[PDB]
């Protein structure tokens, strides 16, 4: 007995089930079928004649939930059987796929993906128009969402940009279709930090006995991809001989050594030699270790028997062929031998063709026992093997065979062939996972047997047939797709016959419906092979094509279960080539595509989705490598000093076929470079040398840098008369002794009615520049990526990538500017900072300061409703997280109304519980009522607070707090708020000399700022002129403040007052008058932000600015300082001292960093140090050993090309706060100025120290290469 149904069940899709009876025992068969959370109870006495199918239908039920379901076959009356199966339940008539253009990402990029929805047809569904998809970061965080993703012919594409500083780890894809998850796939996020490097050893030729010897290439490399240079012990073990080979080398990222045999004579035709690699990077000495065998082979070529089937029928042809391929794989042609088979006198001598095949047909009669096929080249190679003859027990198979076209409403002919001459045989026939139509076939003692059926409308377009006896006793089969070829997308991809090369440019041609979609996707192996282990799209897809994924069962994979009798047996960089197309009106198109510069082997993808005829696929992707015959790479120093001499090296690399000299010429770009030992009009210098293929060989250049700033790195090879060229255009940032701290003074104008004005300035090596902007946030918008001098790593620092980005979109929406570019860009980085944000979002709701801490009331407060405000401008931002954010913010509030700090104490005057904790409330009130949907949902904890505030406020005597309070009140509306202003007035300070108003606390721009906003509320225009005019004085070069609470207070207070003291429009001339000359500017456009009026004067004493006309603007000097590198502290102890290590290449640096207590003041706000190296000094993975544990560091920060590093404290009192950096020197660097580490306070710089430190003096004479070695040398 054999039983075969779908094993999957659906809403309404009847379910067939069929019963085939060969058991020629009996002449009937009774059996009872059961079919079953039980929402199904159908049973089915039922009888099946001898030698024929049933088939039993089921009506499935319409109201299906997910549940458990089965069937069983059990024998009634005098025939014993019992027979079970699961059935898996589908809720979905659709299935969705994913594909991304990458399986691992950096943290500048983009990814790009489509989602693709299919019916059981596998064209788009009808019914779904569109989808839902979301993605979220390594923790879970709603990061972009589609709520009606559109479909177009089943697919949705779009992107999405990972953030500078990102969520690292495995983000997820997420579709769902009506509430439902249809599909998700995960991409990962990775920093290429790992400075490890990858050791490769291969065989450069195959190895060959004759040879008596092994070529091997080896090759190093960092995982993003430059070359590494080191020493490479190469040994290899001839255990045999108790012998072992050793050579050693210098390899930079390739390298190429040969180990010779003495006496190589192998027993076999084969054999292993272990071989074992050890290479120590240059300067570090770090070691990578590879190992691999290698095989020594004796002949070019291998020899196996390919057979149409396992065993020969004894009186029928034999089809085989003997396949030749070299040691590689790929096809051997033209191999010589001769091929007999004696057993039936056959013979030829021949050679293999240009497939490698030596093709056979061979003829057993009846009486043949074997075929001994065997193959004699004059080489000695010799390969034999026997094929034996059918035994029915275990070799007996059937085989399907199509002999017509498979057409609609015609018939379809298959030749069945058995080894055994059939008493029967059986067919299925399924489409869309139900089996259409069965049958009962009975040859008459046949082996062959011609199977006819008529193409039925339930079979279109895509249906499957299975066939199956019973030989011996095992269910032997096979199968067959029926595709109605006229009813199928018939999608093809293709390159032309070509090399395809690097930079040129190579023609896709592809063909199908016209209609149809088409999306294109290419990877280099390289990116698959790191991640292979996931799931692969082509795999994916190609299984959609056809069925569901221990060993290959075909009931599986048709969608089906089969059960028989117990004593019965079954037989056995960036992407490239991410473009959608459409096939167009004549059935193909062709896409024209530049090929990448770069050595890599591609892996070309192409699928096709029409709207009617449903989806297409290649065969097997398409591939190519594309290998650049000449290039050079830099190995830089991402810094160094002016006057230092510096060797810039590079490497280069040679892919043709012979060594050839290579010219490379480095450029000296604008008077920046000084080439030792050579005049300084020289524009170039050319050096050369020769490059064999396949070795990298260095090339280096001993300069100086002579400007501050960037230094452009321009470098030019060429190896046969420039017949093949490469370039390279780099950087190297050349900086100045001291940390410079920029100094801006500025002074701006508002008038109304016409004006004339004259302002004299004051100066005071440093470089210096005048500014005319219209503006306050015209430098700002340009500088939104980089605002501050200072890191910004901790959670509330980081909201200087937010909360600027929405002061100047509300700006520009109060203004009503129409300056689109500028949207643009705050909207954009708006959208970065969101993603960047959540880092600091915590398991409970709140935010910390650190990625993973206890969470903060003011940081909570803060995020969280700047979040809420956020909205306006995007719409990522998840409603449901803010409001958890802001519940947990709610929680901690006191019955008082009272705030108190949570966390850590990283600001002090905000957080400290000293002063009855009125800043903290004040400021938690503050940014609820900044935003009415806050102030709505959390009327509560404004009331309760604003009580809070009316007992606490005869005892707020500071005023900081004071200002923060007082703001509270003005959005409130408290009746306390005009006595609040008044009192916080009475505080307030003045400069009469400079027109300036502010208030003295050791926050005084936050605290000035505060009272600006409370002025602004109160329209206190005239007394707040002075009030700006103190502020707009304390502005850092870039327009912000030098800090992060001062930028976001400082910024609204200034945009705020702004747009209410700012005539309609701007008419105004701005005279520069300095030394003799006069520099002219003149703004007649109000609406206009985007502007530079830059301007340099020269070393001058006194400068004077005559305004005239009406409007709004910003007279803005920059000073450069140049101080000289020294020791110095105030209220911080910094100590440093270096370690020997026993090496030159390695600094070992111990930094203690203490605060210095004074009366109440017992540790600092937030504290970081910041280590910077000496030029040619890199740090290694992880930098930091040695710490101490009493007040760990919260954060290690790497940046500059592990040429800086910052460390964050929560604080420092008098403990000792120690730690142990490591650097090692990567480049060749001479004259060597001084390196620092600092300490300070970070809400409060003034508190610091800074402690220069030396390194052991390289000399110039050591550093040259002999060429240029200088005439003060020998
Ligand atoms: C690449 O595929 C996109 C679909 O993602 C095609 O874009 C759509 O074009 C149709 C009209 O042809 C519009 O209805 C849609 O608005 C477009 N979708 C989007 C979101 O752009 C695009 O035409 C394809 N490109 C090519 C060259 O074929
Ligand atoms: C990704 O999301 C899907 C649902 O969209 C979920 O089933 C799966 O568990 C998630 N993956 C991870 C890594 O948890
Ligand atoms: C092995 O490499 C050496 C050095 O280039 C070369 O001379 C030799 O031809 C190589 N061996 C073979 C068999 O190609
Ligand atoms: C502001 O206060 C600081 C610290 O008390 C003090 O050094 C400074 O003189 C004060 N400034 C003015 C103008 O009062
Ligand atoms: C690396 O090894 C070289 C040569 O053995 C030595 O000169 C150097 O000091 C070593 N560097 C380190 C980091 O130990
Ligand atoms: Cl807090
Ligand atoms: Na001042
Ligand atoms: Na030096």
């Amino acid at each position: 007995l054999l039983v075969v149904g779908p094993k999957f069940i659906r809403a309404n899709q009847e379910y067939t089930l069929v019963i085939s009876n060969f058991n020629s025992q009996l002449s009937k068969v009774d059996l009872l079928l059961k079919l079953e959370l039980s929402v199904l109870n159908v049973t089915k006495m039922v009888d099946v004649r001898r030698n024929m199918n049933r088939m039993i239908n089921f009506n499935m039920p319409e109201d299906l939930t997910a549940g458990n379901y089965k069937i069983t076959i059990d024998g009634q009356r005098g025939f014993s059987f019992h027979k079970e199966a699961e059935l898996v339940y589908l809720s979905k008539s659709i299935s969705g796929l994913i594909q991304v253009d990458k399986p691992v990402f950096k943290p500048g990029d983009t990814v790009n993906f489509r989602v693709i929805v299919l019916d059981t047809e596998l064209k788009p569904p009808a019914r779904v128009k569109s989808v839902y998809v979301t993605i979220r970061d390594p923790q879970r965080n709603v990061i972009r969402k589609w709520s009606t993703a559109k479909l177009y012919a089943g697919v949705f594409e779009s992107d999405l940009q990972i953030a500078p500083t990102p969520m690292l780890g495995v983000w997820n894809i997420s579709v769902e279709v009506e509430g439902e998850e249809l599909v998700s796939k995960t991409f990962e996020v990775k920093e290429y930090v790992l400075s490890t490097f990858d050791v490769q050893v291969m065989p450069s030729v195959i190895p060959l006995e004759e040879h008596q010897a092994v070529n091997l290439t080896i090759e190093a490399n960092y995982h993003f991809g430059k070359p590494v240079q080191g020493v490479a012990k190469v040994e290899l073990y001839l255990d045999d001989d108790k012998l072992k080979l050793k050579k050693e080398l210098t390899v930079y990222g390739k390298g190429q050594v040969e180990l010779r045999f003495d006496n190589f004579a192998m027993d076999a035709d084969q054999q292993d030699v272990p071989v074992k690699v050890s290479f120590v990077e240059q300067y570090t000495n770090r070691t990578v270790v590879k190992q691999s065998q290698i095989t020594v082979y004796r002949y070019a070529y291998r020899v196996e028997l390919i057979k149409e089937s396992p065993q020969f029928r004894p009186g029928l042809p034999f089809k085989c062929a003997l396949q030749f391929t070299h040691h590689d794989g790929t096809p051997a042609k033209g191999i010589s031998g001769k091929v007999e088979v004696s057993d039936v006198r056959f013979e030829t001598t021949t050679t293999s063709d240009n497939d490698g095949l030596i093709k056979l047909e061979l003829q057993p009669s009846e009486g043949t026992e074997q075929l001994s096929i065997h193959f004699n080249a004059v080489d000695g190679f010799f390969f034999y093997e026997d094929v034996n003859k059918v035994e029915t027990v275990t070799d007996a198979y059937i085989k399907l065979e199509l002999k017509s076209p498979i057409k609609r409403n015609k018939l379809m002919r298959f030749m069945v062939t058995c080894t055994e001459r059939m008493t029967f045989f059986v067919y299925y026939v399924m489409s869309k996972g139900n089996i259409i139509d069965a049958g009962f076939m009975r040859p008459n003692k046949q082996p062959k047997y011609l199977l006819q059926l008529n193409a039925t409308e339930k079979m279109i377009p895509r249906a499957k047939i299975l066939i199956a006896t019973v030989a011996g006793r095992t269910v032997v089969y096979d199968f067959a797709d029926l595709d109605f070829q006229e009813l199928r997308n018939n999608f093809d991809l293709s390159i032309d016959e070509q090399e395809i090369k690097p930079g040129r440019q190579i023609e896709l041609s592809m063909s199908g419906r016209p209609g149809a979609y088409v999306g294109l996707a290419a990877y280099d192996k390289a990116l698959l092979l790191f991640n292979k282990n996931h799931d692969l799209f082509w795999e994916d897809i190609g299984q959609v094509f056809d069925g569901f994924h221990n060993e290959f069962d075909i009931f599986h994979s048709l969608g089906l279960f089969a059960r028989t009798l117990d004593d019965i047996l079954f037989d056995s960089q960036e992407s490239w080539l991410w473009k959608n197309v459409s096939i167009g009106r004549s059935g193909s198109r062709k896409l024209i595509e530049v090929v990448p510069d770069t050595t890599t082997s591609w892996y070309l993808t192409g699928f096709s989705i029409d709207p009617v005829y449903g989806l297409g696929i290649i065969k097997k992707p398409i591939q190519f490598t594309t290998v650049q015959p000449f290039y050079i790479v830099e190995n830089l120093p991402y810094s160094i000093k002016r006057g230092e001499a510096v060797v810039l090296q590079f490497t280069l690399f040679n892919n043709l076929g012979a060594e050839y000299i290579a010219d490379v010429t480095l450029y000296n770009v604008a008077n920046q470079t000084e080439f030792v030992g050579r005049p300084n009009t020289d524009l170039s210098y050319t050096k050369s040398v020769s490059v064999p293929p396949k070795v990298g060989v260095p090339i280096s250049f001993l300069i100086k840098a002579r400007k501050l700033g960037e230094m452009a790195v321009r470098v030019k090879a060429s190896i046969m008369l420039g017949h093949e060229t490469d370039a390279l255009e780099k950087v190297i940032r050349v900086m100045p002794e001291s940390l410079v701290q920029p100094r801006m003074d500025t002074r701006f104008f508002c008038f109304d009615d016409h004006k004339n004005q004259t302002f004299p300035i004051n100066l005071d090596s440093t470089k210096i520049e005048f500014r005319l902007n219209p503006n306050l946030l015209t430098t700002v918008i340009k500088n939104l990526d980089h605002l501050l001098g200072v890191p910004t790593g901790c959670g509330e620092q980081n909201m200087v990538k937010f909360v600027p980005n929405i002061l100047v979109l509300d700006y520009l929406h109060a203004i009503g500017s129409k300056e689109q570019h500028l949207i643009d860009k705050a909207t954009n980085l708006l959208r970065q900072g969101y993603q960047n944000q959540m880092r600091y979002r915590q398991t409970d709701g709140s935010f910390g300061l650190w990625e993973t801490t206890n969470g903060s009331v003011f940081l909570t407060a803060f995020v969280g409703t700047s979040m809420q405000t956020a909205v306006k401008y995007i719409s990522d931002i998840d409603a449901a997280m803010v409001e958890k954010a802001l519940d947990w913010l709610a929680s901690k509030q006191h019955f008082s109304g009272r705030f108190d700090k949570a966390g850590a104490e990283y600001h002090k005057e905000m957080q400290g519980g000293l002063r009855n904790g009125v800043a903290l409330t004040s400021y938690v009130l503050m940014a609820l009522l900044e935003n009415d949907i806050a102030k709505a949902k959390h009327a509560e904890v404004i009331q309760k607070g604003m009580t809070y505030l009316s007992n606490q406020f005869g005892s707020i005597n500071n005023a900081y707090d004071l200002s923060i309070a007082t703001y509270a009140m003005m959005l409130n509306g408290h009746t306390m708020k005009e006595e609040a202003l008044n009192k916080l007035i009475d505080m307030s300070f003045i400069d009469a000399d400079k027109n300036e108003r502010f208030w003295n606390t050791t926050n005084p721009i936050e605290t000035t700022a505060y009272a600006l906003l409370s002025f602004v509320m109160a329209e206190k225009y005239t007394d707040g002129i002075p009030v700006m005019n103190w502020l707009v004085n304390q502005r850092y070069v870039t327009g912000s403040f030098p800090s992060t609470q001062d930028t976001f207070v400082g910024l609204k207070a200034l945009t705020k007052m702004a747009e209410k003291i700012s005539p309609s429009r701007n008419d105004y001339t701005v005279q520069l008058k300095y030394k003799k000359s006069a520099k002219y500017f003149k703004i007649n456009s109000e609406q206009i932000d985007v502007e530079n009026f830059v301007d340099i004067p020269e070393d001058t004493k006194k400068l004077e600015i005559n305004v005239g006309g009406i409007g709004f603007g910003l007279l803005e000097v920059v000073y450069q300082f140049n101080l000289n590198l020294v020791n110095f502290e105030n209220r911080f102890q910094l100590d440093l001292e270096k370690q020997n290590t026993g090496s030159d290449y390695e600094l070992r640096l111990k930094v203690c960093a203490s605060y210095i207590p004074q009366l109440t003041d017992r540790r600092s706000n937030m504290a970081l140090i910041e280590v910077t190296l000496p030029s040619g000094y890199v740090v290694d993975r992880n930098p930091i050993s040695e710490q101490t544990k009493v007040n760990p560091i919260q954060k290690t920060e790497i940046r500059y090309g592990g040429t800086s590093v910052v460390l964050y404290y929560d604080n420092m009192g008098s403990e000792r706060n120690c730690f142990t950096l490591t650097a090692y020197r990567r480049f060749k660097v001479a004259l060597k100025r001084p390196a620092y580490v600092v300490v300070y306070d970070y809400y409060n710089t003034n508190l610091n120290a800074i402690k220069v430190y030396e390194v052991d003096k390289q000399n110039l004479c050591e550093i040259c290469d002999e060429e240029d070695c200088p005439a003060e040398c020998g």
